[PDB]
DNA sequence: GGATCTCGACGCTCTCCC
DNA sequence: AGAGCGTCGAGATCC
């Protein structure tokens, strides 16, 4: 809600060590946006909040002025791998930090205690859990003591969007961290985050009693991004050969990511792509430090080529020059999609941002998040987003993203954009009819229809006794019916119905609530046909 | 083969006639290389003998004399269609010609009996069968009376090639045409044909009893036209999707000729073109005149844009301004290839070429020529054609005319030529030890394996009692197998084997004669890819 | 008559998250 | 336990 630009020099007098500690110490070019102007206003005593995306460079924000000011600084980090992702490259670079979890042994906890009232302990950053803050007596008693020695000077709070309800996320330690700042006023408060609306960055504010504060967001449109929504074939071994002749015939060399849904799937891909003579390798976030360097190293050095990571997972891969990522598998949400494809092409130039489309996978994650009360709207809007056909992706991604998305044009950037096409609309009331029939009719008969079940009875396949007595079959193939069947199960024609089963959650189709609506003859559904 | 190069007049006492009936009577504008100096050892009373490529223009070297003499000139003719094609040409550019075959009816016999003697008889050509000179004493008695009246005075036999027992088929009838030139000495005679194979060409010469004469032939060579070789989808409707895309991509509006094996080949594809938008017409040989005619001036007028006809013996569509000729399957022979395609570009301008490449069409044509002692043999180096990707196709069909055909620089001229492939060479004799080791254990299960089969067991699908226990199917798509199948089946190291059933002829695949060549080590079977 | 493609019925496999 | 997949037998179509 602020402005950088008037941030944006580089004549403070701290100027001069913040742009050496970033090319000697960080070895590191120059700055990324919204990167000189966060810094800046740290370094002037001031509390700023940084809204930026994932894999952007938002830690540097907080990690260079910890070099430039004096003392140490405190991270409020609420994970345990999230933070030795970050150890490991911070003292990688030869910046003495430290880490102070719930597991943490006697010897390093007083180390730490004994350090932070040290004059010259080398140490600059302190990464500690909000359990640390919120429930611990006197971890409080000696980080007022360094306060008074002039030791601690800064707070670094990731997702502070935890903080603030009306929010999801939300880690209730958050609350406590608003004593922070009220102990330590002194301290210049930084929060960042990556997902937060301006109505849950307010409340953020006042929990950690930051009332004047600077709120930074970076333009989360990166038109170096080429969106396309490609068909996942049925066959698993097809879809590798197409994935394999694809990366072959536009990246060859390149790296890229592969995210799979399950991690049976990525050790899957893995193999598969290691077999067709594509160097590839897996990773995993609750993973050891060192082979996490070991898979980061090997992508680095290019000795493997395509990283296969999970959906909730990737959490630390980060790499300039990624060409392609590959959704081997559709996200669960479209903020999800959003996160995960842009971590490719970070070097601003062109990157490809691919997902394949599987009829089946709709139904393979919304079993998998009925736990989740919105999970399946936030899945249906990706299904949507695969449906679309003649909107601009950048339009549907931008559709979550009001706030911090500037209305840039696409310049053909997206499949949809490129497809030289003009659609119809095709009247689909029959259809509709007519998959009706035959749900209405497995319910007399006491039979629940699975997906593929419907499709095969539609298909005059599948149980002769699932059947409709005298219905055509229709004369498109099996990925148009998937189309329709999908399309009438976002308008809510059909509806989900999931089961729960000893083994796993099995979800059915039955008549949804708009299928009244064809009471109407005058009621007629229409569906946008490529030509 | 004689200089052609004396004849090139326009001096004789005849030229003035001869250019006035070019210009006037057949409304020509420019004579065709080698017709003036076959037309002009014609008219000087002596034998010439005319190697020409079908569609070249031919029978204008015996059309015009016989206009610019006194009289009529004989025509023998093996085959009716041919017949009633030169009295299509004749009779609508007011020539009155006439045919007489052994199914001809009595008053018509008696009509052109009774025209050879008469003296202000309009009858310029009589076309009769080889039958009608061997087998007819009153036709003999007829030509002796015109021939002391003077009115007799040129004999043309088409398809000379037919009296010697080594060219294409053979006549018995023909042997007997030696009497022409014995009875009727101051009778000029012109031998036409297209299949040079000048042991051929001193034949006939020898039955005909014209050793001693000039013998002219066409340069095959045809600089103006493109040949390529496109694949051929497994699927029909791919098929005649990618046809309409060529045709409406590179060929709007332009004529073009369509090739295919079978007659319900042909319909299918006239009816499948048109409706998918591209006017087209069925051409066959064994048509009625008044039909023929029809797709005739429907192709000129372009009121239909293509015309598909099966590859019979017989096929005179012979248009001028024919743009490409597509091959819906491959051609029988090599020799068969360029004949049909050498219809496109009759104007001397690009022309394009085009092939489509079936693994199952070498098994049709293979199955349907098992009688012709020498058919599967010419099959394979059509075969060998389509496999190759490297060496220009204008030296591979110019390998099967050496004596006809000018070694002359491609230019860029054919799909070979034009691409900037670099070509590496795989070893494929694994591939080969894998295929025998399934059709060895087929032969152990004592079953007979069809391509379809033998493919299927290669990629762990089919029967699973065709299937070798350990073999891991090949990591190639199943075209590129069907590429390394043929490839194995044209160097012999795989074999067909026919079976005849009450209706057709199975083609199975068995171990190839050439397959003991792999005892020794050092035996390797290069396949060239591209890289 | 045999290959080739469908249908259908029976046995078998597997059970998708971070 | 249930859904889905692979495999084989029986029928239909074609030459
Ligand atoms: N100004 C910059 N120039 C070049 N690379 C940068 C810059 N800032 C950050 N990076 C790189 O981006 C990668 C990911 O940044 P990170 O700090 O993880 O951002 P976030 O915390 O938003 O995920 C890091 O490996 C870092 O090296
Ligand atoms: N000199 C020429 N100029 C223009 N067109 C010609 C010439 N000679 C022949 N043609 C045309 O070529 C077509 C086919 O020739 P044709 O006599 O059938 O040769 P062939 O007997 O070798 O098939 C004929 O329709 C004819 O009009
Ligand atoms: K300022
Ligand atoms: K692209
Ligand atoms: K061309
Ligand atoms: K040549
Ligand atoms: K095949
Ligand atoms: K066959
Ligand atoms: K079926
Ligand atoms: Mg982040
Ligand atoms: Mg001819
Ligand atoms: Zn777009
Ligand atoms: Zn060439």
């Amino acid at each position: 809600m602020s402005s950088p630009a008037s941030w944006n020099k580089e004549d403070f007098p701290w100027s001069g060590k913040v742009k050496d500690v970033l090319q000697n110490v960080f070895k590191l070019q120059k700055f990324r946006p919204l990167q000189l102007e966060t810094i800046n206003v740290t370094m002037s005593g001031k509390e700023v909040f940084l809204v930026m995306p994932t894999g952007g460079g938002k830690s540097l924000c907080y990690q260079l002025p910890a070099l430039c000011s004096d003392g140490f600084t405190l991270v409020i980090c609420p994970l345990i791998s999230l933070m030795e992702d970050q150890l490991m490259v911070l003292k990688q670079l030869g910046i003495s930090a430290t880490m102070l979890n719930a597991s943490s042994p006697k010897e390093h906890v007083k180390w730490v205690h004994a350090e932070m009232v040290n004059k010259n302990s080398k140490l600059k950053l302190i990464y500690v859990t909000p359990e640390k803050i919120a429930k611990s007596k006197m971890f409080m008693s000696r980080l007022e003591k360094a306060y008074e020695a002039r030791r601690f000077t800064r707070i670094a709070v990731d997702e502070v969007h935890c903080c603030s309800q009306w929010g999801h996320d939300f880690r209730p330690d958050y609350k406590a961290l608003g004593i922070l700042k009220r102990q330590f006023p002194n301290a210049s408060l930084i929060g960042l985050t990556a997902t937060a609306t301006s109505h849950v960055l307010k409340d953020a504010q006042k929990i950690l009693c930051v009332e004047k504060c600077f709120t930074f967001t970076a333009s989360f449109n990166r038109p170096n991004l080429y969106y396309e929504v490609r068909q996942k074939p049925s066959n698993t071994e097809d879809f590798i050969e197409d994935i394999v002749k694809l990366i072959n015939g536009r990246y060859k060399g390149q790296s890229g990511i592969i995210y799979c849904f399950s991690q049976k799937d990525s050790e899957q891909v893995t193999i598969s792509l290691q077999k067709l003579g594509i160097p590839a390798g897996a990773y995993h976030a609750n993973m050891e430090p060192e082979d996490k360097t070991k898979v980061h190293r090997r992508w680095a050095a290019n000795e493997i080529q395509v990283v296969v990571a999970t959906v909730a997972f990737g959490m630390g891969i980060d790499k300039p020059d990624v060409r392609f990522v590959i959704h081997h598998s559709m996200s669960k949400s479209m903020e999800n999609y959003y996160q995960e494809s842009g971590r490719a092409g970070r070097d601003d130039m062109k990157a490809d941002c691919i997902l394949y489309y599987g009829f089946g996978d709709i139904f393979r994650i919304s079993s998998m998040v009925v736990m989740e009360n919105v999970g399946q709207q936030k899945l249906y809007e990706m299904v949507s987003y695969c449906q679309n056909i003649n909107k601009c992706r950048r339009v549907l991604i931008a559709q979550h993203f009001d706030e911090v998305w500037s209305p840039e044009a696409c310049n053909k950037m997206c499949d949809n954009c490129c497809k030289e096409i003009s659609f119809e609309r095709k009247n689909v009331t029959a259809y509709c009819r007519d998959l009706i029939k035959i749900l209405k009719q497995a319910e007399d008969l006491n039979e629940k229809l699975t997906p593929l079940k419907l499709i095969d009875s539609w298909m005059g396949k599948g149980a002769s006794k699932l059947r409709v007595a005298g219905l055509a079959p229709p004369t498109l193939p099996r990925e148009d019916l998937e189309k329709i069947i999908a399309h009438f199960l976002i308008q809510q024609y059909l509806k989900e119905d999931y089961s729960f089963t000893a083994y796993a959650t099995i979800s059915y189709l039955k008549v949804g609530p708009k299928a009244n609506l064809l009471n109407n003859e005058a009621h007629v559904i229409t569906m946008r046909v490529k030509k």
